[PDB]
């Protein structure tokens, strides 16, 4: 159980450009969920623009030691700061959060979490219940770029605006979000020996517009976060993959 | 008690024990976890300046591993083995300074005189010749190092922490740890390749949460793999659950 | 301002200007510094393969100086004059491929339609018939070429860089540059042999240090020698000073 | 302002075999200074043998783009790698460097650099203060080959052992070091239009040992480094000159 899936699709044509692997295995989105959660936050009025609201880290909430303590939506997409996402879902509540996710048609749309643990608002996108496949990531991103999601066009445009931007060889302008996670073991604990990494988003060059998702599931531990390593490998591969 | 494993995890913010398996008071040679206090001694004594200085070169007379015959700075010294770099620090210190520094630290039994009749205190004391330390004493030393509370300059303590190898772990943890490997001494001061042991000691941090740990595994069967790396990989896998 | 000189030098590692003399936005014909983008277009279109392929022969019906009536490959083509080799590349492209390639490059004004009524877009556009570019636009194009950041395959960009002429300079610099020579157009689109101009554009590299440059001299007196080689030799002499 | 000097001397006699020009004009040794600096490095313990120490190029230091990034004393004499020589002098410090050169009696023995620039440890042998004539180069090399220099014979033997080796016509075995530099203009900047090239060393064949130095100072720019061209010309000339 260790693989890598890559799906590259033309937005204009809709046709497959490049597909490696079956691309239908569902795993937790990890922090690629910051893209649909940003859309939900902007639509609900919790998030306002790229700089509003700026929240301060509170003791007792989870964040990396390298994370910045004052976070706005733009920095939220760059750092880990799991508490920022958890504050958004807390302000939504269980019922608004579940209905929002069902309106998105995002993966299995299961944010109830683990049964008997009441962790749907804090862990569902980390491995507690919510899963999504590379083909469904692409399906969601295509709908986001076409303005077709049942969310306000203002919230959709702001979601695209805080997406991290990267430069790829051969003049490809890439907008993408990384995600790092770990498969659960028997007891339901994160397994450091089974990391997985996402890189999803879209890219443009001249007239061409593409949308992609790369997923790599490993069965050996990684010293670095796997998400950034998957992204770097994909940024190097994207000029060859898009021809 | 021929074969055992001990784990001690302590919270910096509260001072309380988070998790303890075993008695954790069995004293054993530090065996290259000693690079943590030796780095502190080096920075304080002026022998070391920063993570890139001094960069010493291996010389043909000095015995070393094949991969250790190169230029080495304090950062590389902590990442790889490079035993000769450690021995160059103690050679510059001398026996009197080295004994006074370790005694001032209260590090284990603070005995770096080596084996009597062999004059190997500067070269083998932390490898099994005299110096021993327990997991609870290692956590005690690490706890004061993190707070800048050892009787040394805060600058030297900060530089020691900065060259510690870093590892990523689930649930936003970042682990700064040093491994160690060796063999238990026999009935009369000699290695016993049937009783290997492994260390992994250090600290781990999230935002507003710091913990200090020491893991010691002593076996009664030989092992192909060095025990240090195996102990580290298992602790990094366990630390998300041992921390809550 | 009929006569002037402009020099722009930019750092790749930082993206910042190192040295600028003059405004550097005056557009003139590239005049065989266009061999750099035309080589890129040639490699990308499959017309050119590598530094030695294809080797085309001059044929008796073709305009050329005495020294250019021989076998020519891309390496020789960038080293020597050989205007007919450039004309053979654009003939194989055709007007619509040539115009789209230059527009895809964003090279200067991207106008290769030539002088209206003369149908010389494929033969004279980069020699003063339509296509113009400024020193800042030369540096911008060369900066992207050096990083493989033009909208072409990294292979074609690498082969374009490999056939650039190389010159050595003091302080361990190696300069990869292309010269250019021509005359300014007059009031009604005709050569003004009293206003010669010279280019020297390219990049220079030391270990871990890359810079991109363009120097353009426009005169108002007829020159003894072609101006390209004179601008080059002066720039090669100046580059150690301008780079620090 | 432009000339070429060549001095060829016998070891068995000390007598001149061939001399073209006056051979007393002093110019900067450039990287023929790598021969005396190698002797200083082995004697001071900074250098150990042909393969130790191996240093790595660090960003911000000067080297040709074609130079290898990992250098030992053998490769040091073959590539340019100005940073390798500069690291050697930095470990000596200003006083040990000047005292070593003074004990060597090398040219004008002036490594203080230009006044006000404090570049004695970085530019003195490139044109900032240190100069040497062809006859002084032969004088130094003759004392190196005889073991006469006031340095350990271990250091002397290792300096000779890393000297580049070339094959010359008519069975001449040549040990030579190349050097390339540029005369300074008014403000002390290197003048590309006034390059100069060294080739110095010794050569052996049957029962004949010769020492030589060739210097060409030009007043027109050189297409390639002058040093290698001077060496190639001298290797062609050496069977006729030693006759």
């Amino acid at each position: 159980q260790a693989f890598e899936c890559t799906l590259v699709t033309s937005i204009e044509t809709g046709a497959i450009i490049n597909q490696q692997g079956a691309c239908d295995q569902r795993v937790a989105p990890a922090s690629t969920f910051k893209v649909p959660l940003a859309l939900i936050g902007f639509d609900a009025g919790i998030l306002q623009d790229g700089k509003t609201p700026a929240w301060d880290w509170k003791p007792g909430t989870e964040a990396r030691a390298s994370d910045r303590k004052t976070v706005d939506p733009t920095i939220w997409e760059q750092d880990s700061v799991l508490w920022y996402s958890r504050e958004i879902t807390r302000r939504l509540g269980p019922e608004k959060f579940a209905a929002y996710v069902k309106r998105l048609g995002y993966g299995n749309a299961d944010v109830s979490g683990e049964p008997g643990k009441n962790n749907g608002l804090t862990h569902s996108w980390l491995g507690a219940s919510l899963t999504i496949s590379p083909v469904e990531q692409v399906g969601f991103l295509r709908r986001l770029l076409g303005g077709n999601l049942p969310f306000s066009r203002d919230a959709q445009a702001k979601t695209r605006a805080i997406m991290p931007v990267f430069d790829a060889p051969e003049s490809w302008a890439v907008h993408g979000k990384t995600g790092t996670g770990y498969m659960r073991d028997e007891k339901g604990n994160p397994d450091r020996n089974r990391p997985f990494g996402w890189f999803v988003g879209w890219a443009e060059r001249e007239g061409q517009h593409i949308v992609f998702a790369r997923l790599r599931v490993s069965d050996k531990p990684s010293n670095e976060p796997l998400g950034p390593a998957v992204r770097d490998a994909f940024l190097r591969d994207i000029p060859r993959l898009a021809v």
